[PDB]
């Protein structure tokens, strides 16, 4: 059984807007848009910067989305950017309520 | 029995140094002062910058104050401010333990 | 019994890239380094900068570092940095799911 909550902290979620135009995957880090607020797909240039983990696929037309704002998990299962820091990619989510390990 | 904590995830609270200078309803969404440090009312300016939720109401010369660090509520139960965008309403807790729903 | 956690919410820790280069004693607070996105000591500078709480000691030629990123913790037994100011420190946590009362 390859767990995908590679921890015991409760997975909780939270629904916000989003800002995103285009198929989108599930367990895919989220940030917030500085311009409209809307929370889009986390560009990795920033640790940290990443709110929330996609629980359900996006078809690229919704005005809303559902992310998971807690829990710990497995770095294996996010999709991350292309090429993104590694440091970057390790801290993505502290100051949330998210963290993630192997 | 109307809920106001519209979610099953435990809520907690913190206490921190307030800078409201004015009565303040519970229930009030909170953003750190930039310039102080201190806890005053959410502006609505900024998705992401709402880190608490008031406990208790405010006299207006508390030198602290006590909030709700996570759970999640009722969007109807929380006193937002006057016209605030709509975006930025719902992604006001984004990034922290905090959420809210109809 | 001296609480360490002058809390009852859980304390959760994770796992990070550490940008600390000397020895660091545990339970120091933890702030997010701006250029390299590694996680260092919390300089007192901003409320609500500090993500993290360090849980086991660090000799300083560490790559990644232990945090609680979740959790009440009493005041006391917190390393916080020489004349950091008062109301940076009440609120050093808010916004993460982090808070520390006496």
């Amino acid at each position: 059984e390859v767990r995908i909550f590679a921890g015991n902290d409760p997975a909780h979620t939270a629904t916000g807007s989003s800002g995103i135009s285009s198929p989108t995957p599930a367990l895919t880090p989220l940030m917030l848009d500085e311009a409209t607020g809307k929370l889009v797909v986390w560009d990795g240039q920033k640790a940290g910067s990443a709110v929330g983990i996609l629980v359900l696929p996006l078809e690229g037309t919704e005005t809303a989305l559902t992310y998971y704002k807690s829990g710990t998990f497995a770095t294996e299962a996010i999709h991350w950017p292309e090429s993104v820091d590694e440091h970057k990619k390790a801290n993505a989510f502290a100051g949330s309520a998210l963290s993630h390990a192997a």
